[PDB]
């Protein structure tokens, strides 16, 4: 069983004040922090084996091309695929579903073709197929929600037809919490013929991934969400369909033979990586799996299903919340006070140490379908004890009454 | 004056051993080493103030923020761009360049017209503009070099016509040493009606950049050959062109509207950054502008000058050696032993611990060019001596030998 005070000890950042009050950080759904063991890792690549990788003509190069290449392992057999040829490192989610878009479906819709989305998915995993299905005549379609923001697998089976070629969905959903039924989303897609593509940003930090168990064609995940670097992610893809697909980017690194004006590329996984790779930042998430490992992933699974059946709890302790979304989730609760805008109350809870965000939260179809212009967000993470959620629902009380007092004095 | 033994007191990485003996690196052309100033800055990012970009609604998101924006400034001042609108950090030289082929050649080309390029570029300023030719119709055609590999003003004059639309050039060549005439190649093809885009990867760490004396209307460049993190570049352009070209990925952050089909983008620079940012890795390569020009770049390119002139007649004084490239270059030296195979060079090298590389560094038209199959290359930057380059003269004298005593024993 995780130990939360042991865990805590291995974050730096966590151990500081802000405004004069511990830091009480609740915004790990905008980007995790990182433990001791994945910013030492980049502290030893760069102070002892940093050099170019894939030549291995000289010691540091081959060390520095066994640690980028053994994390691509690393990350294979975290998400279980089949192959290191299904493993592409990218800069992020965004850049791995724009690939997708780009070599996949621009290469494979015609009018009539449909690709289906959901109300409910960030704008990474909307924006790349608005401009996928207008360079090529196709159609954007959205499976609805059901009113406490779950999908059904009928609408599911009614938005999906036989012109569908693509389904692009989020694992879990970073402003409801809800986890969608994605192995029997990717049933009713190949069932009419089309692949599914997952956005797992959301997922792959907080809950196991195999992709075998998913059969999903796509699937792509962020370092920065799971205690690793910024600047790197992973397109995984099925090894059948990257083959047949062309590089989105062209360079050095991805080819085998230059001619003047003609060139032939080299074998996956590097056909998709074009250039001097992200050494140090795919070294460093390697760290973060091997860390995340040592946890369990049901274990952080498990921590956070407490902190949020108790965060739920104690919001619906409080007057004049809302909390949007279903009562089975993941680790976040987004909501609204009534009467105060978002943005205010995270601005009053940051001067008291409780870091959260408001906005949009790049979903702004969905805060048009909630019928709000913003709202507020906690999220949850490994390091985050029930302590630091009393802290929150006994600010938002604060934020409440003096918003109250302000109103009665005005 | 800039003092060496201070400089390398900075890089923790120089002071190993390798197979017994003193590393001596002598392959930054092919990736840099880093100063504990830049280690230390993304340490402390990740021990202090790690957090997303571009809410400021809680104090760290809010100091993260100034640090990324901050580092962008620092870019702009490092090379002389007039707006931070016209600096867009992308992840590599090779990812700038495809932006600038996707975005605007793949827009602006027609039948008929020309992409004007030379015969010792890198695959990254090649194998882009062959792709966006095949799928425009336009035509690819190839400055000619002058025996020494350097170019004509005569032949660009020749090449280009007022059919191009781009000429994309190097630099400096990370094989041949050469400098090229940027500025005057920039106002043959402004004469012409084309914009010129400059793959800057090898010149930005060696060189002071001034985009305004220049004038290219792109400039492309790296972290990780100018002493800053891995996975970062920087992708410079005219604030016009910027303003007129579409986005190349799309997403969060440089949304500004997103409704069900369509979506509006935001202003530069940000419209060309979708998600996430790679926010520690610039934060890092701000702190290595910073490095770098508190030694000064004009400092730095005396000592390479100083070197580069060492080695060139240090490599004369080895019979049965050849250097390709001009007597008046960048820090670099490519050469091969006559009868010896550069790879073998170059492992009975890392046996002395003296790391260089060999192969077609990525120019395989050069090499054809040069009629040879691969080529060794000893690349310099500010943190080498003489005395290594002597330990390199050497070594290289006993491999001619030992090979030469291995031939008669057979
Ligand atoms: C002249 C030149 N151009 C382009 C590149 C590609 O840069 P990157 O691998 O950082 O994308 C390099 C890298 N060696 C280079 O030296
Ligand atoms: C569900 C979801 N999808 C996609 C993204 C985009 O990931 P990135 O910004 O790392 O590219 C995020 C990031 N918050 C997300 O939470």
């Amino acid at each position: 069983h995780m130990n939360i005070t042991d865990i805590r000890e291995q974050f730096p950042i966590l151990h500081q004040q802000v405004n004069g009050h511990d830091l009480v950080y609740l915004d790990s759904a905008a980007t995790s922090q990182k433990p001791r063991a994945v910013i030492e890792t980049l502290d030893k690549y760069y102070n002892q084996y940093n050099s170019n990788v894939h030549r291995g003509v000289h010691t540091l190069g081959t060390r520095a091309t066994d640690g980028y290449e053994g994390a691509r392992e690393k990350v294979r057999k975290f998400i279980n695929a089949k192959s290191m040829a299904e493993i592409i490192f990218t800069k992020g989610t965004t850049t791995s579903l724009n690939m997708v878009a780009l070599s996949y479906a621009r290469a494979n819709l015609k009018p009539g073709d449909e690709v289906v989305i959901t109300y409910m998915e960030h704008h990474a995993n909307i924006i790349p197929w608005q401009q996928a299905v207008k360079a090529t005549g196709a159609t954007l379609k959205y499976i609805p929600l059901q009113e406490d923001g779950t999908i059904s697998l009928e609408d599911v089976r009614e938005t999906v037809t036989s012109n569908t070629k693509i389904v692009a969905v989020s694992h879990v959903s970073n402003v409801l919490g809800t986890v969608n039924p994605i192995k029997e989303m990717a049933k009713i897609a190949h069932d009419n013929g089309a692949v599914i593509v997952v956005d797992g940003a959301q997922s792959t930090p907080h809950m196991k991934i195999d992709v075998q168990d998913l059969d999903c064609d796509f699937f792509a995940l962020s370092s920065h969400k799971m205690c690793g670097p910024t600047g790197v992610g992973v397109l995984y893809g099925k090894k059948a369909l990257l083959e047949n697909m062309e590089p989105a980017e062209f360079g050095g690194e991805m080819i085998d033979f230059v001619g003047l004006y003609e060139s032939t590329w080299k074998e996956l996984p590097w056909k998709f990586e074009a250039g001097t790779p992200i050494i140090a930042g795919a070294i460093g998430l390697g760290a973060a799996i091997d860390f995340l490992e040592e946890i369990g992933l049901d274990e952080i699974s498990r921590h956070e299903h407490k902190l949020a059946a108790y965060a739920l709890e104690r919001f619906r302790q409080l007057d004049g919340v809302t909390v949007y979304g279903p009562e089975e989730r993941a680790g976040l609760v987004t909501f609204n006070l009534d009467d105060v805008h978002p943005h205010d109350v995270a601005t009053v809870l940051d001067a008291e140490g409780i870091a959260v965000r408001a906005g949009h939260h790049a979903a702004q179809p969905l805060m048009k379908w909630l019928d709000v212009t913003a709202t507020a967000r906690a999220s949850f993470y490994l390091y985050n004890t029930e302590e630091e959620i009393d802290k929150l629902v006994e600010a938002l009380q604060k934020t409440k009454e003096y918003f109250t007092n302000v109103f009665v004095d005005l």
